[PDB]
């Protein structure tokens, strides 16, 4: 039985309302989770607001101890996190294993950096003036998270936000409440001061909107669909609260003619399809140079044929799991259908059963396919063929999304001209598009959102600069002129 | 004096053919005809900027620095015509506009100086055979919308820095200070900056400004003005997911303790609170004095306010205080004084108002419910509040929706620091005026005073983004398919 | 108790088989049999570390961090052992060595924390189509030479940080504290650091330290000890152009003005000046007080000094002072005392000594010719000097060859800051002890107190170099041959 | 129209000895000027001028020094022509070279001015409660500036401009073979109106003026560019005062050409980098390493461009490719190198003709690592080409040298490019460009025998300033002794 965590106490919703949650894998019953109203949200927010000053003006080193204790506790709960991440989220073994490991590195990173967030000492154009800039935490920070990689993304947000001295109200993804409960578990066993961190499970339209519009929330960091992020930004405007938005993207994977082709294909398969393409930074549009295009397509398709779809609980070598739910399969079917009816050649896949969806691969697409124009969050992928670098770029940019991208090539000048030219918040040469480290500035441009997360960048999102001076000389003043 | 828009490097008329007659706040004499621009004007500016962008951001930092330096020496040759339009159109005193102009010079030069030194990072990778760096790139076309109180300095702070790192600019000045904006575009024109990199559109906020805020191809909006306007700009900015810098004004605490030179405390206070008729954003709008000095202080502060010389800012250089910007400001200060009286405040001096002129109105015996404790009082009405101890000083200081700046006078290091740490503001000054400002330092508030910081590299932080870039030098194995 | 060198992951004897007996400063009892090592041994360490170097430096930084974190765990289980040996060998009281072990834990943690985070820079280029970045690289095999007063914490501050950014380490601990060194190697070896990456050679400075300082393969030397020794080391280092970090100790001013709580100032001065028998590098070795509080301060300071409890540091936890490290320290403190009395100096208490235990000796009525003004007094003999104004308080504070730290006690913000500025020292502390030090802050002196800074990222700057790397993406024409 | 003299505490004056030496043109040997021969008295008066002016100078707001440097840039802009003329006549630079140098000095002075207000300290989290913990940048002091003759104007001005920007004052001893350039710098600074004592020019022999500078008590730091022997010794003597230094000691830089390059382009670039200013650049590409597959074509095409090099009087016109070496000693040296190479079995593919101070670039193949021109810095136009079988070997040769200064690789393979870039042991590296790339604001300097420290922009600033940790404690606490209380 899952509960909210508010002011250091595990409890019901005040509305008493409850909701059943079942696995995307077999549909079997998982847990009963709260479904919370504005009362619950309001309360969590308050608890955080009152914990805020105590939490922020204690020494950084101390918050860091807390975070290391959290690392401790996490290292003990790894098993349960892998388990829930598979059962609730439909992650494969190797996927959730990765998610857990990464999460560890994340928490650690926050602890590591807390003591080192630095203001600046400044030169003055005034004489006898001492002029510095301090870093201060924003306040209560709303944390709203996706369902695909819910442990790692949640923890990046939460750990880093806590480290530099903000408190946290955290409304997990609707489709992954158990994971969020487990995080709350972890935090509570770490023994953080009551109210410093709060879990509220519930509907976005209810909990989320209180979190986003409330007077006392200083900042919101969101990860989800671009519609939701957009309106969240609009509502955040009312209270002048600042936001960090990772809105997802359709990432170009450019492959040039000088590549080892086999490798390029394996890489593409891993990047475009891992976790069923349900990655925000998944490689959602494969752009390939004409000269290698036929061999590439052959080998890509070859390894896509090798992918094993199964119950992720079966064993460690299961490649692909379910989509998170029925809606996702609906939408993926739509994408495939649209693809065929527009004249696209289905090279493979397209079968679905329950929540599972075979990777579906298309060539012969134009820019008017929905799978070119939209974020396909799931395993349906285009392969576009381009005649030169100019064209590869032009395609890679033809999209509303700015999140990430990659290029495979051995030519340094091509690697760099392409990397410079592709409009993306992140770009990787000779690697997957979803490359992520804990301390690096993760984020998009264009429709993919605003802000960066990880390390000092997360700290930048949740803190502000305070210019402070001490003026050491007496001075004469211009008014009244009579003096 | 023929005033126009500046678009794609051309001085030109609005499409509307509209004109509007701008009058001086001083005597009401006609100053000049200025455009009233429509959406079509705005869109011409924005498109011009989007097209100039790639050209502008891909040239090396150092060339944009050249342009800024040219702009700077051009400015130096325009200084006194700037001063003139400042005194006449904005109603500033000689000493005010002189200061503003000098600081504008320091600003422009600062943007130029920093342009080449905005840096990214080289990071440790957690993976072997991986190079990991972070590049700085400029956003795009940047909206610049400015106030009338310090239009030269504020607009130039925004413009020059935003330009320096490679953004182009569409700029709509305060409706009451078009001519200053025109003089700016004149400067940028004599500067030689490429066609479409800077564009001036003089028009109504509701029409021009909003196209600037809501457009597809505008990247960012930096804004200084009323908090109402700030909130709604933020709102419509969310449409295109476009970021903003927001300076919304403040109600700035000025805290005076026992141990100060009460005379010096008073002089300082008069300067900070009333300079430019208290039309500075960071003006010391809420005066907090400790009871042990409060009587002497109040006496002495009032004495120095009585000595302020209010005249036509044109007549000579010694004039202390000139007019409020327009009728509505006088009507507002009247609302403020009327409110303070009927709430039982004691009005020590001032309140006389003739035309657009207002004698500074000083009030004591106020409480937290007076409109002038609860609102930004942009003008020369000021509260004095007496407090029993430092904790009351801070409590009171913090009782406000505003976060902008604040100050404390004291010779005691522990009180200076504990108060400075305790006071919720994004800027703070120990033993100086609240409105202290430098070229390169992070200017901005918290709470309802807005979001972001400006001047120097902080301006740079607002109008650029970070782009993580990696090269991978080892081929690897991947987890899927696991049959490999 | 039989102690060895640590070389290439293996504990071993000195080649020559030579040993010498380390005896306690308390009773002169035998503590341990330690090595007396020759060039062969030094070179064996240096070579072990040079061969380890590319391997250890090329791994991802996070892996080094793992090793430092492990080292943290081992040190945590070794806390007791280190404490014991710090008291027995170093003569530190329980409280002193407890503080040292806490700060050592924090230092190891600090290094681990910062390892992954030491950043290079991405630069703007003045050249078209040029990518320009700057990488950080580890210097090489780094010689680490440490003192006896705080050997655990000082050693580990140099060692841990140097190791974090990817240098390897050859380490010669103070002659008078071989065993804490041995214990350090025990810790490292239990952390399973790669063979060769850390090395411990125990032996005479003129032989081991010499070889370290002169050897072809040592990139850097970080040293803490006497200034004479410092100048020697610097000079030798020049031979192969290896860089140095030098902490040479200071004669530190602790300045007390008239507006302090004089009792507080007294307690703080007793702490600052005499803690660990003033055998701290950054101890307050010259007390400077304003005539207004001078007499009350001297009464009160001397009162608190009399209350100081001297005893065998192994007895209990409440012992205030232990013994000086060895006979010659006493010989020297006596020389100091005699030079003070003979110069017309007034001795307020102490000067007696028994075995290696020295009773704190306080002097007033001194002048700048006194040895205890002109030299570093490393031990519990302290001057108190009375000054008229802040001016001559500074004049006295700066009159010394040394640059390390300083402190001022006052509540006046203006005096605090003008004195803090005026004092020429690498560190300064307003209203706290002269020896205040944290893991991540730039600890170092100026003048004769040495060169460099240490702790955290500054330790990283000492043991790394910057490397500019460009990729030009354009092909250009060249000025020669012109005929083309 | 004017005599050459020292600049000390605001005044141009003769040496207290009144001594002089006649300095003559490396081109025709004709008289250029009488210049001072300064003694210790002169150096000590300079150092004392600077020490005296120091607190006045460091204390003013950085913006004011920025003004000074800006004015100095204005003055330089009107002295461009004069400078170019001297760099050609006194230092034997060709027109295109000195044009280059003067332009770069402009960028240098302007860069120092741009940065002076922007050199920042830090604000740290404290592990202690109620503590304000910050780090201030303070300037070091009087700074010794000792420069070479090869690029005397731009090197001097990097050191001088940046050192002044952050609040040091300066005592400047130029290279003996380029005193008139130093004098002209003094002229610039003087007309710029820097406070007396803030800048000082002393022209004398190194073993006297230079030594007093490096050994003196009041000098804080010494930035030196020049020979490694000289460098090492300055480090040594500097150590006695504990005075920090910046040593640019020269280097023999690898230019590695791989098989995937445009060989003709590689050749053109290699000619430029190896031979510009007759190979008298510190970062000159002094050891050319080429992959066997393209080695033949490269060697042919390299020699063909080198044969196209036009050597002449640098005053005849702007198209002159190479002018003279600085002095007779230098020709002598290049002869020593050539001689050694030949009798070690080297094949002399071209050049070696030497008339007066002029030297036709001598190019060798069939070289082994024992050749003097592999093992020592060759400052002048004698160059090795060494063929290697693969990237590993190329890196092995590139690294086999006592020097670390800079390096370059030509290739289009991003992996080979990077693996080599990171493999080569040097302070600087450039992919697909000449070894001697230098910008005003980037960290210029070597490792290994090539010296210590970095220069230009904030890096210069790090060299000539120190950090000062400063703290305010806002609470009182209890202390562990006496434990009785």
């Amino acid at each position: 039985k899952v509960a909210n965590y508010i002011n250091g106490e595990f409890k019901e919703p005040s509305t008493g309302a409850f909701q059943v949650k079942t696995s995307p894998v077999d549909g079997s019953k998982i847990a009963e989770v709260p479904r919370s109203g504005r009362e619950d949200a309001r309360e969590a927010i308050d608890s955080a607001f009152e914990a805020l000053k105590a939490w922020a003006n204690i020494p950084a080193i101390r918050r860091a101890e807390y975070l290391y204790k959290m690392l401790e506790v996490f290292r003990q709960m790894k098993e349960d996190f892998m388990k829930i991440l598979t059962v609730e989220g439909g992650g494969t073994y190797r996927k959730v294993w990765g998610e857990v490991v990464f999460t560890e590195r994340l928490i650690q990173n926050a602890a590591e950096l807390a003591r080192h967030y630095q203001g600046r000492v400044l030169q003055s154009d005034s004489e006898s003036t001492i002029s510095v800039v301090f870093k201060r935490s924003k306040g209560v920070v709303g944390v709203i998270t996706p369902w695909n990689y819910p442990l790692s993304i949640s923890m990046k947000k939460i750990a880093h936000t806590l480290a530099v001295g903000n408190t946290v109200v955290y409304k997990p993804a609707s489709d992954t409440p158990v994971t969020g409960w487990l995080i709350a578990q972890m935090v509570a066993k770490a023994g953080l001061p009551k109210g410093v961190f709060n879990l509220v499970i519930g509907p976005g339209p209810v909990v989320g909107e209180e979190i986003v519009t409330h007077k006392r929330v200083a900042h919101v960091t969101f990860t989800g669909e671009s519609s939701t992020g957009r309106e969240i930004a609009a509502k955040a405007a009312g209270t002048l609260k600042t936001v960090t938005l990772e809105l997802g993207g359709s990432d170009p994977l450019i492959i040039l003619d000088d590549v080892d082709v086999d490798y390029a294909a394996r890489l593409a398969v891993f990047a475009s399809l891992f976790h069923q393409g349900q990655i925000c930074t998944s490689a959602k549009r494969i752009i390939v140079h004409k000269a290698v295009a036929d061999k590439f397509i052959e080998r890509y398709v070859h390894y896509v044929k090798m992918l094993r779809i199964d119950d992720p609980r079966k064993d460690e070598k299961v490649d692909l799991g379910p989509l998170i739910n029925e809606r996702q399969v609906a939408l993926m079917k739509e994408f495939v259908d649209d693809a065929v009816s527009r004249g696209g050649r289905l090279l493979i896949g397209g079968r679905s059963w329950g929540n599972f969806f075979e990777p579906a691969i298309f060539v012969d697409v134009d820019r008017n396919f929905r799978i070119m124009r939209e974020e396909v969050f799931g395993p349906v992928r285009p392969i576009v063929v381009v005649e030169n670098d100019d064209q590869a770029v032009e395609v890679a940019n033809d999209t509303d999304y700015g999140l990430s991208g990659a290029v495979l090539t051995n030519n340094v000048n091509r690697a760099f001209r392409i990397a410079e030219a592709v409009e993306s918040g992140m770009f990787h040469i000779n690697d997957v598009t979803f490359l992520e480290e804990s301390h690096v500035p993760f984020g998009g441009i264009k429709a993919s959102g605003v802000g960066r997360e990880g390390g000092e960048w997360s700290f930048h999102e949740t803190t502000y600069d305070r210019w402070v001076t001490v003026t050491l000389r007496t001075r004469r003043f211009p008014i009244p002129s009579a003096l």
